[PDB]
């Protein structure tokens, strides 16, 4: 948005997707981050010249940039400025160039980053860390370096927001006549008692064992949700003294 062809203009941005476990992302964590980013030569210092050379002054702009463009009228002088054949800048130091950034001053570097992961983050959250990411021109600033937070999958909880969930599989006896089970937590087991005669469906709330907010917020909740499963693949004695408990409860 500049008409100034050698303004100074940011660098490009950068994005890391990082994987993360369940539990990382519950709590907090951190990384260091590798990767090769543009950044500007140290070999040459920001210009493209062999040291001990120099960008100088251009050979035909003068130290313009620019080349005026006259044309006689009538009543006087068109003046058109068009950017120069050679410099497009300023100086042209073209003669002697930086061996490793060919002439642009721009390195790949590899860089590395320490990274703070606040807990109760989800997949798809970024994170924007401002120096990293490549090298501005001109003299312009630096990008950005953007981290998206990718969480796995865990083996016994789903998950949305501060709120953990977790099914309970309970067999028909254990419903009937209740029970005492352990109940897995991301901060570790948890005794539950289930009533006798428990419905299948029902939404058991484990206060303050879910994940932290991001927000400020007090930790949420783990829900637990029962599922009552058939019993399969029975026996005789098995089919026996069912049909044998269906008798005693229409009497
Ligand atoms: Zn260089
Ligand atoms: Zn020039």
């Amino acid at each position: 948005s500049s008409r100034n062809p050698n303004a100074p203009r940011q660098g490009d941005d950068l994005q890391y997707r990082v994987n993360l476990t369940f539990e990382e992302a519950i709590f907090g964590t951190e990384k260091e981050v590798k990767y090769h980013r543009e950044a500007g030569c140290r070999t040459c210092n920001g210009s493209g010249a062999k040291p001990g050379t120099s960008p100088v002054t251009c050979g035909r702009c003068h130290g313009a940039g620019v080349i005026n463009v006259d044309t006689q009228t009538p009543l006087g002088m068109m003046r058109r400025q068009v950017t120069c054949d050679v410099c497009h800048g300023r100086g042209k130091e073209i003669k002697y160039p930086c061996t490793t950034c060919h002439g642009t001053g721009h390195e790949k570097q590899a860089h590395s980053v320490h990274v703070k992961i606040p807990a109760g983050v989800e997949t798809g959250q970024q994170i924007r860390l401002a120096g990293q990411g490549e090298a501005g021109f001109n003299g312009g600033p630096y990008g950005d370096l953007y981290v998206v937070v990718s969480v796995e999958a865990s083996d016994k909880f789903e998950r949305e927001g501060t709120t953990i969930f977790y099914n309970l599989n309970l067999n028909f006896v254990q419903a009937a006549l209740g029970d005492t089970v352990d109940i897995p937590t991301v901060h570790g087991d948890v005794e539950l008692v289930i009533p006798e005669g428990t419905q299948t469906g029902k939404k058991f709330r484990l206060r303050s064992k879910g994940a932290p907010s991001l927000r400020g917020g007090a930790v949420g909740d783990q829900y637990v949700t029962v599922n009552v499963v058939t019993p399969t693949g029975l026996n005789d004695r098995q089919k026996v003294a069912l049909k044998e408990f269906a008798a005693a409860g229409d009497l």
